[PDB]
């Protein structure tokens, strides 16, 4: 059966542990948010997109964060045996799912951004994956925490399974999309599309994993093994791979530099080698 | 009759359901907002209006999504019975109507700055355009909160009637200015500025609906109905046709580069086509 | 005698108009503050003052109008007889006091700035308008809040005098410099400041005369009319009025433009007719 | 004896005026801190200290007064005797010594930066200025707040004349500073940072003014004379002198421009007469 | 054995020390906070994440000691016998290894960032380097808060030693970059860049020695010692040294400039000395 994450009880060493990461998750968030907000300018305008997806993913998972935060304290009462549930705990559960509504579009959005995709092509790729993200994890949402207050097995299931079908429709439409690009960029660029689309893709299944170890029992350490690794997850994936698009996008700027396509105002520099000289629009 | 939609007892699905969407929305203006800032220079100063009123609509709107998501929180208990309406229950209601106040004649103004008027007739056209929408957002006010508590049907009639005529008057207001704007502008620009008209005006419609729906009775479902289809069309008209204007704004400052009329700092991208190159005020 | 305003029990009709008037403005003031924001490079260095007063005072209106909220919230308890003024009333009105304390200096500091002015005249002419607005507005909450706690209806009325002493001063001051401005401005820049003066000082006497409405009775009627009438003045004031100074300032960046005096690095729109072109330092 | 302020039950008109004050100073503050960062690019890289130290001064004082507030709606409850100290009222008067400990040190940062000084001297001047006004804050606070709760009238002495000695020692230091500035600089730069350093370091002496006011006896009124005064000089000080060294720096960055040692892209205006032009890098 | 810190009841002298420092600190932070954005554009963009690393620092550590005071409020209760741990005081001394655990890692990112690496070294170092002062950090809040509730000596003696060794490796990665660094910088460089590592990577010390000084016993003068030289310490390392690394970018900024490697918008300065001219993109 479903045994809901937000029944346990938690001892002090959980607690103790879940407001670490919950609130170094949240400083790390604002680390990262100044970082991109400082390096906005690295891009050209015609990646501009890229920049603004991860900036607003960033700015988006820190109040996500922030919120969660405060439903925790507000979530569990010392009473002797640890830490107890209040009726408010399942919105620690909750507001992540709700963090992800907008933060996983952002991820297709900003991944699309920086593929070589024009016309219908790029608004149907760009309208799908928003979709069938967004879709993805509203299903989830259903199953874990809607319907019959998370509780009932088989909707529990059978959502996850609708949520799978979404996922496989958006990483399709993607790895496609990074598919068509890669004929056309430049070894070094081809390179660096295929590896972050690679990162980006591929630590999606852990939330899949995750969503499904309340079937494994009920426990306080389960639980923080989810609230933890679902944090853990959070950061490797919105500030870990908050780079990686960044440099593609910083490698294509560059790229149209040299060509003369473009002017860019500064010198770019990857990896601590330079990439473009500045230039005035002559 | 009207029966008021805050006087409705939420079951739990129901009551999980509001927080999510009214948070993701909440989430989703936050990243429209980083949006907006970001790509504030990619239009010209002749357009810089357009910028201003949308950046402008979306900080109101982050605002008050906060504020409804107070009056939320602190509007229901869980009583067993759900959650159970107390008196600030009608405060999820009010700040509604206080956002659309704020946020439509922002509306407007953003659709009358990518038009082609001068002088008396884009004052007129301002002045009309912004009394008639906050106009017809009061009066909705009124029918529907303020009068006996919203619980009089021929007020809660009689304003929406009123409402719908400040509603013509400000589609007739922007339909015309629309369309003295259309024989002035080159084919690219005449369809794009014809679509955004369509998009920001078509959808309009939603909220005279849902208005209209405590007259078909009263239930937690229906209440559930109410604000969540609010949020959407919300998230649909603010965020989602964020960009309608600004393509406009973007095509139309590319044109003037083009023709030497301007220049712009950086090149202009629409679609992943270039639409203007970088210059120096020579 | 006088009859406080924060005595009277409020309706429920009377303290929903109240929460919208109060919200509405606290969010008018937002869009006035980003509209400020992304324009105030539409101005030469030379006139970065206008900018800066204005930017100025729409920041603490939005943050006095955050407070006078909360006092609103933290003021007024339901109890079947409406809405019934506990201690912390006063607040609502003493707050407005606090605002005009420093929006009203930035107003003067800002129609000053826009003024043809130079050396001891115009430090005269401002440490004259700072002092003497500020001073009418301290008499003013003498007269109304902290004599007598407001009940004393002859230094109510005699605070009131000696603010309209120190009204007049300011208005003097101002008048004059806006006239001793006009001889050396252009035609256009003359009539422009002509008119942003009038409109600027014109819909002061709003205050005035709400300040001795508590001398015709109390009411929750009067108490509203009050409140929802300060709030509708200082938005048509600072947000409606604060554009009336911005286009004197960009008109008259300009003129030293096309005359050759400074360069601009944008053109420069006024109602969507272009007065100067982008240039860089030769 | 001493008599804590904090002591001191305070009349209705009295509480009324602190809050006035108190919130005024914080509005105020939000005024200057969005001047100073609107102007920051009026001067030179070589002067940027200047600017940051006040734009620092003026966003710490604006959090101090913030908690301050709070302290205050925390600190006192209305008893019918007026409003009544509670046992965090002490809070009211510890945030503003904290306030000046950071505040006082960016001050000297603030003049020593428009200072004609290199190398060892300049960096042995910040040292003894930044420790010698710290020092002086600490002690004050010792004295007046830690020890025996602010009740040691030995303490609260003697603490007071260590902190004049540093008062000394940093009035020295700075002094000199200045004084060997002038020979070095232009009739115009000498006069102007002569006055600045008479204006910034004259009303040093209110502070232990009012520091020994607590000696002549305890009143609400005397309570209320202390905080309202301690207000007043930090606006005096801290917003009223913002804009001295900002005027220094933009003389100082307008004569590089004009001997040929730098270039500044905007003009320099001050007093409405033009210092320097636009200019681009050669 | 292990005496917690946060069992001990604190005099008044005490609790009122602590709250001093505390938001000294935040003050503190906000104004270094200020001035790193202030100044971000002295740095060129070779060298733009020694200026992110650190604008992200000062960021956290302000959000983290906001933290630390609302913890601190709510976390003893004045009970006649000063102040009386509850039990949230335990989460003063948490946030504390929350804020190291993304502050510490940042420092690294900016040192490494100054130094002369480049390709696999560099990203082998930042990750060496990032992971070993992570787990450093995680080490040290097992030890002391995690296991036992703060309580085993052999917990809270194992784990620091584990702590140790993470210290051990980072500082060997570190000073190994620092001195690969050396060989190819110049003179001044190489020795600005030696400094500012010792500066950067001395003070650590202090940390694992007020690590271990509830091992002497538990008082509140020792709990009062504790928490004030954390954050004098915190000051210090972070406020204090946030110049180091800026200048050393400055100075390599400049040099790149004199070299014709690069081209930088404005003059830099350093200790009042001219190191480069401003430039345009030619
Ligand atoms: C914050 C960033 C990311 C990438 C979060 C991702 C979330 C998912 C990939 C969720 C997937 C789900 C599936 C496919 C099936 C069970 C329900 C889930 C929502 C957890
Ligand atoms: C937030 C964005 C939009 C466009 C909101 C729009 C609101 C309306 C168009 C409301 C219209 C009304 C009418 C015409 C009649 C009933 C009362 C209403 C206020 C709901
Ligand atoms: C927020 C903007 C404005 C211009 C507010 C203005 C306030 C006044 C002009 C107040 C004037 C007063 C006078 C002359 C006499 C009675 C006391 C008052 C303070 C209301
Ligand atoms: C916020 C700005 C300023 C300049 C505040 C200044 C504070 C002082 C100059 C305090 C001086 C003291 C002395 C010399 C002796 C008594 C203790 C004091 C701290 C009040
Ligand atoms: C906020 C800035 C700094 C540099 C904080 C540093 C913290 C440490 C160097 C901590 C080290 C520890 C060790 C080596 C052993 C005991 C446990 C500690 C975490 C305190
Ligand atoms: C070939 C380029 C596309 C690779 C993306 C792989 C993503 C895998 C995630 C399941
Ligand atoms: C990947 C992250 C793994 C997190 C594991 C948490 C274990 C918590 C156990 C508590 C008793
Ligand atoms: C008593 C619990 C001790 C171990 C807790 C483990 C915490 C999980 C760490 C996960 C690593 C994140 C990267
Ligand atoms: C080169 C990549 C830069 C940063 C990548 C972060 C990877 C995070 C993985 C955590 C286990
Ligand atoms: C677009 C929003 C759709 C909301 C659907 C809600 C489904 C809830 C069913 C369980 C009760
Ligand atoms: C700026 C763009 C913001 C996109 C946010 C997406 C919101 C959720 C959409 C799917 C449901
Ligand atoms: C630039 C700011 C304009 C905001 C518009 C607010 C409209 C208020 C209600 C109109 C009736
Ligand atoms: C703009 C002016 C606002 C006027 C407000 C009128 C309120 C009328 C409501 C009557 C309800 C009883
Ligand atoms: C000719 C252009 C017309 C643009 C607006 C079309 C109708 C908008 C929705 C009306 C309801
Ligand atoms: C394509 C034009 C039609 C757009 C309809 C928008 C409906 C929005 C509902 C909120
Ligand atoms: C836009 C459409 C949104 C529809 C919302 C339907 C909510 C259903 C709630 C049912 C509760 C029993
Ligand atoms: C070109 C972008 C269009 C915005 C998305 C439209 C939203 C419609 C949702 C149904
Ligand atoms: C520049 C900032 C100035 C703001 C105005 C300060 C308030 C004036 C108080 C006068 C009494
Ligand atoms: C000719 C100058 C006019 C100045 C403005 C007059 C405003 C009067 C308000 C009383
Ligand atoms: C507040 C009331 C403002 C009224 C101002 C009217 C004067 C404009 C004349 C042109
Ligand atoms: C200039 C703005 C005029 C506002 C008038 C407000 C009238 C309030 C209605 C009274 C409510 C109780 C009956
Ligand atoms: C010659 C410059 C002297 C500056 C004097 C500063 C004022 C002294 C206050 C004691
Ligand atoms: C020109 C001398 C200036 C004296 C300023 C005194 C300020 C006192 C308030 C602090
Ligand atoms: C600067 C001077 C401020 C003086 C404040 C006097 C306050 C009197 C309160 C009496 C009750
Ligand atoms: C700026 C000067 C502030 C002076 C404040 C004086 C307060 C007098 C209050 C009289 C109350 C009866
Ligand atoms: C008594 C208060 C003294 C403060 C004067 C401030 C000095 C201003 C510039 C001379 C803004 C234009
Ligand atoms: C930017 C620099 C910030 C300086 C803050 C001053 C803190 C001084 C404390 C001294 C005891
Ligand atoms: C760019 C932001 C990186 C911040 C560091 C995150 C914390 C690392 C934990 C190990
Ligand atoms: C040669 C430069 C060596 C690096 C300096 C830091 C050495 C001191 C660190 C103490 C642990
Ligand atoms: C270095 C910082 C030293 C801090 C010492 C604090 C002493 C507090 C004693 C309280 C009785
Ligand atoms: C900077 C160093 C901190 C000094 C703290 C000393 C505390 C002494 C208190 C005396 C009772």
């Amino acid at each position: 059966n479903v045994s809901v994450p937000w029944g346990a009880t938690l001892s002090n060493a959980e607690h103790q542990l879940i407001f670490y990461f919950l609130v170094v998750a949240a400083l790390a968030f604002v680390a990262g948010f100044i970082r991109t907000y400082i390096t906005r300018n690295e891009v050209g305008s015609r990646y501009r997109t890229a920049v603004s997806a991860r900036l607003g993913m960033l700015g988006v998972a820190l109040l996500a964060y922030i919120l969660i935060i405060v439903a925790f304290l507000l979530g569990y009462d010392s009473t002797a045996g640890g830490w107890v549930p209040n009726d408010g705990a399942i919105n620690i559960f909750s507001t992540r799912y709700i963090e992800w509504t907008v933060s996983v579009p952002l991820l297709t959005i900003e991944l699309l951004a920086v593929c070589a995709t024009l016309g219908v092509q790029a608004r149907r790729n760009t309208a799908i994956a928003v979709t069938a993200t967004g879709a993805m994890i509203f299903c989830g949402f259903l199953g874990a925490i809607v319907i019959d207050n998370g509780t009932n097995t088989g909707a529990f299931i059978l959502w996850a399974v609708i949520s799978c079908v979404f996922w496989v429709i958006a990483n399709v439409v993607l790895i496609r999309a990074v598919r068509q690009s890669l004929p056309t960029l430049t070894p070094e660029s081809h390179t660096m599309l295929k590896s972050a689309a690679i990162v980006l893709l591929a630590g999606w299944v852990v939330y899949p994993i995750v969503y499904f170890l309340p079937l494994f029992g009920a426990s306080g350490g389960l639980t923080t093994t989810i609230l933890i690794t679902l944090t853990v997850a959070d950061v490797i994936v919105k500030l870990g791979f908050s780079t990686q698009t960044h440099r593609v996008a910083k490698l294509r700027t560059a790229e149209d530099v040299r060509a003369g396509d473009d002017v860019h105002p500064e010198s770019i520099w990857i990896s601590s080698v330079k990439q473009s000289d500045a230039g005035l629009p002559r």
